[PDB]
């Protein structure tokens, strides 16, 4: 297989595609954007200029399986072939059973026999526009369509690899307490499956604190019924129901892994406001809070992979990023910042803005993408060690203190917007990305001084081979006080006529104005 | 000939051009731009970009006769020429003996000659410059020159169909109470024409409700003068100089029937307030107070044609457009949602807008006539149809709820300016037209469930064949809860730096704003 998943010497996990670590710099399409070749070909050009190397494009089951048994190759065959004459990797969505908690891209065919593949009935007897994830009928249909695809893209795929990665489903669950058809209750009242009791053993002391409390509280039983072991309430139903859809999605993921495993991610509608419980997100989703339940049931789905759209991205993406669930982003703001982090901080493999194809020609994120792909076989390095991490700023938040090696660093923000990654890359030597902060070096050990001893800002050329634009000091460094993380620049048309000096002084007439993006420092410290 | 009106399956009225149903997506030159070939030929290119298929401007008698006996074919043949060459057809306006209520474009030789072509006297006794419908000199005279503009364009045209109808006169009547000319006094002393008397009789049941309602109150009588008949008041007055309009100008189109029957319309300036008397508006043009009298007397003027510049569109179009009178509106707004209404509501022949060429800017417009031109054959075929209705959103509405059969549509405005049609095509299928509206589709039997199926996104291609663009899923269709009528999208080069989540959630990033016009989206349903 040309995209693997391999855990480094630092226990980190890495995609290598095509024999080399790869980090998806992505961004996923309109969800209807890929329902035609005419649609999905004029995209092209807007996403070469943000500079990713991986789309996010989704197969629909409704128009891939039309009538069942009958299969049309024409999206995806035209998908593959774009992305490859466009330098682009794939991950492929397969909008299959359900898209966003409800059964939308089913296929006409499916949709339209509700005896063989029923639906989730809510709390009023309705049956709604989702297939029940207690239907094996759906469950063998979706798993035996999505193979299918899965067969063709190795027999059209295996030698390039321009899929590098699936994911079956889109945020599924429901949005309700509990499906009340038929087959729903019965599985309520069933023994809870022994693979989950062994998981909750073994796994005891990582456990999240929401499926334990729960556990715990029912006296940890290692056998019974579903209300037995965690209870008659809402958390019992949501575990049992994402024990369901987590079971039914890992079926259609082995039939596939059997024939070409490829990196295999789902992906969560979040839990918006904590006190949210289950269905007002989609209850059966693997959010973080049903982590465990989703580890244990589905061992051919590689990674949980949240889709982030809130603001307070760097607790969120702390709490999916486990020992045993690398970071991974398919959905997310179109925000450099948020990459950044994502990518120093937590060593992410995929980062995705959502609608990416509207913003085309956003420069700073084009640019940010840019440096980031620059620093790809560096990051890749330093992933899971302790010598990289990200920079962003929250609001109300003025500075970042950390030590590494002998070195303590003053990371202090200069403007709302500040962002980027810092590597240890040497006993006395760091690599600095990023915009609108600067970094205070000094000594961990206060008999001795610590100090800046050279400032070069430049980047990685397209063999990979660092590159200095200016050996950066003077006013530049204050003297070499300070690392001032600038960005590269870009003027603009635009006259600014600023010939007035500003009263530490440094004189800086500008005639234009200017845009500013991500820059690469490095920096060789020294101790005294 | 190559233009003539036909009533459908459903006894809705069409035109049928050169064999096939036609629509006019027109536009009306302003009054003087047909004035000299070179105008003229300066306006052909900013037409072509509306969209339109048909150019209605005028041919004066001024210039066509303008000495007695004496024909200048320069600009009818110019007219006809660039309509070829720029893909046109063509209706002719006359403006003859009168247009606004007076005589501005008659020859020189009739202005002057105020013993053969007698004026109008008002109530002081002023001769105006308006020529009395009661001098018979003018009515042959106009005849004869109107007779022979018809001779030419069957000798240049009747091959071709480049004119496809013609209006005489131009939006008649005299801003009196009456006419005091000697042979209007002595023409209301006079017996009701049997003509008027038997059309009551037999049409009784469809008649306006002005008029039936001035004849009851006298005794329904069947005999008897104008002052018998309809008492001595305001409507008498009306009635009677209604009559000699309406019979005046069919002597005109009478003789140009004998020669080469064209479609043939003539144009009303509306009452314009709901109190206004005969002569705040012209008194004798066809408005609906008097259409009944229109049709009486004037069998060879097939439509009564609206001008409507007032924004209470939908009752004013309800109020003209009738069985006996297909709507046809030769001077209006430059509005899209007009056209929208008057062709999917009331199957018009025609929307108008006045001075089109001024509005040569107007991106929606343009791109609104090159929807309704992909729909012609839809819309064609619907014509008086219960499956097809217009949408367009007034002031304070917020809905519209209709049945089609099996399906209950529920229309809700998501902008101020939402307009649009809807044709049902199928059992389980509907076309929809149009911009910033809505539509929700239920079962009609409360004992099933309805919903979408499957949408589409797209147009008519050159040949007539439906090109879908998108399948419509997702995000794009609340995931088939809905239909949403975007538009079609077209990106200015305005930027917009549009990055932010907005908090049912979609992330859709923008670097460009963007302008929106009417779509086509074709929706299956279905009921389990």
């Amino acid at each position: 297989v040309p995209s693997r998943l391999v855990k480094n010497e630092h226990g980190s996990w890495q995609l290598i595609v095509n024999g080399k670590p790869f980090i998806m710099l992505a961004g996923e399409l309109h969800n209807s954007s890929a329902s035609t070749t005419e649609y999905l070909n004029s995209l092209w050009t807007s996403l070469k200029t943000l500079n990713l190397n991986t789309v996010l494009a989704p197969i629909a089951w409704e128009q891939f399986e039309p009538q069942e048994g009958i299969f049309d190759y024409t999206l995806i065959n035209n998908m593959i072939d774009g992305a490859r004459k466009n330098g682009f990797k794939l991950s492929i969505l397969w909008f299959g059973s359900w898209k966003n908690g409800e059964s939308s891209y089913a296929p006409t065919w499916v949709k339209e026999d509700t005896k063989r593949f029923f639906r989730v009935k809510s709390v009023e007897g309705k049956e709604i526009e989702t297939i029940s994830p207690f239907c094996e009928n759906a469950m063998k249909a979706d798993a035996k369509a999505f193979k299918t695809l899965v067969e063709h893209i190795k027999k059209v795929d295996q030698a390039t690899g321009t899929v590098i990665a699936l994911q079956p489903e889109n945020e599924v669950g429901i949005f309700q307490g509990m499906d009340y058809s038929k087959a729903s209750l019965a599985a309520y009242e069933q023994e809870v499956p022994q693979a989950l009791i062994q998981y909750m053993k073994k796994n005891r002391k990582n456990l999240r604190k929401e499926l334990l409390s729960v556990w715990e509280e029912n006296g940890a039983r290692t056998s019974g019924a579903w209300k037995t072991v965690f209870g008659d309430n809402a958390w019992s139903k949501s575990f049992y129901t994402t024990w369901q859809y987590a079971t039914y999605i890992d079926f259609i993921s082995a039939g596939a892994k059997e024939i070409y495993p490829l990196p295999t991610f789902c992906n969560c509608w979040l839990v918006q406001k904590p006190d949210d419980m289950p269905g007002v997100y989609p209850n059966g989703g693997p959010v973080s809070r049903v982590m465990d339940i989703w580890k244990a049931a589905a061992p051919h789905i590689d990674v949980l992979a949240p889709d982030i759209y809130l603001s307070d991205f760097k607790n969120i993406v702390a709490d999916y990023h486990r020992a045993d669930n690398p970071l991974l982003i398919p959905g997310a703001v179109m925000k450099p910042a948020n990459a950044f982090w994502a990518f120093g901080e937590h060593s992410a493999l995929c980062y995705s803005p959502f609608g990416i194809e509207d913003g085309a020609d956003n420069f700073v994120f084009a640019q940010s993408y840019k440096v980031l792909n620059e620093l790809i076989p560096l990051i890749s390095e330093h992933q899971g060690s302790d010598r990289m991490i990200g920079v962003m700023k929250m609001p109300g938040e003025s500075e970042r203190t950390v030590t590494m090696g002998d070195y303590q660093l003053c990371i202090k923000y200069d403007a709302e917007d500040a962002y980027g990654l810092i590597i240890q890359t040497g006993k006395n030597e760091f690599v600095v990305a990023g915009i609108n902060f600067k970094v205070y070096f000094t000594s961990t050990d206060k008999k001795k001084t610590g100090y800046i001893k050279q400032v070069w800002e430049g980047g990685y050329d397209t063999d990979g081979e660092w590159k200095a634009t200016r050996l950066l000091n003077g006013d530049e460094t204050y003297h070499n006080a300070v690392l001032i993380a600038k960005g590269r620049r870009t003027f603009t048309s635009e006259k600014s006529n600023n010939y007035n000096a500003d009263h530490i002084f440094v004189y800086s007439p500008t005639s234009y104005q200017a845009v500013w993006s991500p820059g690469i420092y490095r920096v060789t410290t020294y101790l005294r």
